[PDB]
């Protein structure tokens, strides 16, 4: 398993790419 | 748990979304 | 090991650097 | 212990913030 602060920071990263891919889209 | 350079890069990522969110106000 | 969301976000980031060193190689 | 693709992914993270403290306030 990974640290929680880490799983958070990633979710923040994964959601960013989405809002990007919609902003662009 | 999770490797510390990986807790590092994270504290930076979260803190970054903070400064940014704040940058709008 | 490290959670999957983190191995996912990471692949993005490594693939992010990749899409750069090329866009400007 | 975090995945390697993840420990790597974060050197390029910690290496970004560095090029940054090296540019602006
Ligand atoms: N930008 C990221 C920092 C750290 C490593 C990787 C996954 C998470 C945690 C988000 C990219």
């Amino acid at each position: 398993s990974s640290d929680p602060l880490v799983v958070a920071a990633s979710i923040i990263a994964i959601l960013h790419l989405i809002l990007w891919i919609l902003d662009r889209l």
